[PDB]
C-alpha cells in the first residue's frame, strides 16, 4: 500500500520538482497524482520524470483548475485508490506592481486562486482525512505570508491569508490525527512600463523600478535550488509529529524575530524600507 | 479647514459610533463622510447623530458598496473638498463554521468584501494622498488577523490578509508621508445541528458545539463596546507619529506572545486548543 499524494500546480517550479522527487523515491512508497491547471503544460514534468527514472505507475497527471470546484471534484474522482494520504496545496499566483496600477481582475484572481482555491481543495479532500483519522496536508507558504513586501501587497495579502486559514484549521485538527503544515519558502529557482507610468505617480514609478533592481539582486543571491525546497516537504512528511511551519531557509528568521519584538509594528516597516530602498 | 474623514460601514457598530463621535466633537475639527453599503439603512446613524447634536455640515452620508469599484469611484467624486485627510476602511463580514460546511460563494464574498473591498478603497484614495504627500488610513483589524481561531478559518484568512496588505504598503508609503494603521479589535458587541453533522463528521460536530459554548462565555467576559473601539481610532488619527498597529485590548497578549516565541507554531496551536477546548 503506497502513500497516495495529490499535488496542485505541477507544471513548473516547486510542484514539478516535488512530484518527481516523490515519484522517483528509492523506496517506491509514493503514488503521485501531479495536477496541472492545463494538461497541455505537462511536457516539462514528464521530461523531469524520465530524467529521474520515475517507475511506471508512480506518477499520473490530472487536470485540476483550483478556481473550479467541479474541476477539483472530477480530479478527486480520478484517484483510483479512493483516498489521499498526502494533499499538497501548492498552486499559486504572484502579483507585482504599484497597488493602484493593478487591475481589479488581477487582484480578484490572486485571491481566488491562492486563498479560495486552497479552500476548495480542503473542502474536497479534508473530510475523508478527518473521518479516517489520518492524512497530511502541506501548503506551500512564503516569507511574504510572514512579513509585508513592498509592491507585493496583494500577493502578501494572499499568503498572509493562508497563514490565517491554515493556523485556524491546525488549532481544530490538533487531535484528529490529520496534520497540516505550511512550508515557508523564500525565493526559489524555478503591466507594461507605459501602463505603470499612466496608472501611478512619478515617485512611485521610480520606486517600483528601484525595487525591481533590488529584487533581481536578492534573487541572484538567495534563490534556492528547487530540489532543496522539495526535500523540506519530504522532511515534513517523515516527521511523526509535524510542526505547523517549516522554513526552507533561516535567512529571514532574524527579520521575523525583530518584527515580533515590536507589537506596534513600525520597527519592521523602517528596517524593510531601508533594506529595499537603501 | 476641517479634517476630512471618510468612513466605510457606518450603518451600525464601530463605523456608526466613530462617525458621530468625530462629527459631534466640540472643537468641530472634523468633517465626516459616513458611507453605507445601502443608504436606505442610514436611519440609526442619523438618530445617533441627532442624539449628540452633530452640527449641520459636520456629517454627510454617501452610498459606498466596497464590492463595486464604480460605487467607490462615485463616492470619492462626491467629496466636495476634493481631498480626504483620514480614510477609515471599516467595512467587514464575519463567517463562522466548520470550513467544509461553508458555501464557496459565502467564502468568496467574505474575501471580496474584507480584502478586495479594502484594496478598492486604497486604489481609489491613496493616489491623491501620495501626490499631495500627506494622509492617514485606518483599517479595522482583528486579533484574529494576528492569530488563527478555530472555526473562523475564512474570517481569520481575511483579517490576516489585511495585515499583509497594510504592512506591504506601509513599507512603500514611509517616504510619501502617508500613514497606515490597523486597529486590532478583540470581540465586539453588535445551520441546523443535523446539517452540521451531515456536512462534517462526528469529531468536528462535537468540537463545534464545544467551541460555540466557549465563545459565548468569552463574548460575555471580554467583548468591548463599539464606542470604546471608536476611541482607539481617535487616538490613532491624532497620533503625531502613528504606528502600524493599535490594540483595543491587552487581553490576548499572552496567546500572542506564545505565538511569537515559537515560529514553528507548536506552542501556539497547543495553547489555543487548550484555551478553546479545555
Ligand atoms: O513553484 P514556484 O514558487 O517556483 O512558482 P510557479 O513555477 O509559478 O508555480 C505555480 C504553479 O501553480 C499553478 N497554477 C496557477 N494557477 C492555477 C490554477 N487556477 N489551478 C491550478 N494550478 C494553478 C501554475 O500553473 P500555470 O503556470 O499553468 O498557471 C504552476 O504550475
Ligand atoms: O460591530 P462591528 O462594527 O465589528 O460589525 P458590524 O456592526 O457588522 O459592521 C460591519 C459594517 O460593514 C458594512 N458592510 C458589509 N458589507 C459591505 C459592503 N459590501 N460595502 C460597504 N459596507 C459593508 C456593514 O453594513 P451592512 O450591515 O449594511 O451590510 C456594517 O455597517
Ligand atoms: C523584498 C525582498 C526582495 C524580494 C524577495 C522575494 C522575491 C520573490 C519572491 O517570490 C519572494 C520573495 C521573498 C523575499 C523577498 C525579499 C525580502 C527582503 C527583500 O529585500
Ligand atoms: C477563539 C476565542 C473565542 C472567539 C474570539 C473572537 C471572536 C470574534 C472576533 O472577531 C475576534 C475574536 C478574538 C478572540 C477570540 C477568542 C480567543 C480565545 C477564544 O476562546
Amino acid at each position: 500500500a503506497r502513500t497516495v499524494v495529490l499535488i496542485t500546480g505541477c507544471s513548473s517550479g516547486i510542484g514539478l520538482h516535488l512530484a518527481v522527487r516523490l515519484a522517483s523515491d528509492p523506496s517506491q512508497s509514493f503514488k503521485v497524482y501531479a495536477t496541472l491547471r492545463d494538461l497541455k503544460t505537462q511536457g516539462r514534468l514528464w521530461e523531469a520524470a524520465r530524467a529521474l527514472a520515475c517507475p511506471p505507475g508512480s506518477l499520473e497527471t490530472l487536470q485540476l483548475d483550483v478556481r473550479d470546484s467541479k474541476s477539483v471534484a472530477a480530479a478527486r474522482e480520478r484517484v483510483t485508490e479512493g483516498r489521499v494520504d498526502v494533499l499538497v496545496c501548492n498552486a499559486g499566483l504572484g502579483l507585482l506592481g504599484p497597488l493602484e496600477a493593478l487591475g481589479e481582475d488581477a487582484v480578484a484572481s490572486v485571491l481566488d486562486v491562492n486563498v479560495v482555491g486552497t479552500v476548495r481543495m480542503l473542502q474536497a479532500f479534508l473530510p475523508d482525512m478527518k473521518r479516517r483519522g489520518s492524512g497530511r496536508v502541506l501548503v506551500t507558504g512564503s516569507v511574504g505570508g510572514l512579513m509585508g513586501l513592498p509592491f507585493n501587497d496583494v500577493y502578501c495579502a494572499s499568503k498572509f491569508a493562508l497563514e490565517g486559514l491554515c493556523e485556524s484549521l491546525a488549532v481544530l485538527l490538533l487531535p484528529f490525527g490529520v496534520h497540516l503544515s505550511l512550508i515557508e519558502c523564500g525565493p526559489v529557482h524555478t503591466g507594461s512600463p507605459e501602463e505603470v507610468l499612466d496608472r501611478t505617480d512619478i515617485h512611485t514609478f521610480h520606486r517600483f523600478y528601484q525595487y525591481l533592481a533590488h529584487s533581481k539582486q536578492v534573487f541572484r543571491e538567495a534563490a534556492q535550488n528547487p530540489e532543496e525546497v522539495a526535500e523540506v516537504f519530504l522532511t515534513a512528511l517523515r516527521a511523526p509529529k509535524p510542526t505547523l511551519r517549516y522554513f526552507t531557509t533561516e535567512r529571514f528568521l532574524p527579520l521575523l524575530r525583530m518584527r515580533l519584538d515590536d507589537p506596534s509594528g513600525s520597527n519592521y516597516v523602517t528596517a524593510m524600507h531601508r533594506e529595499v530602498f537603501g
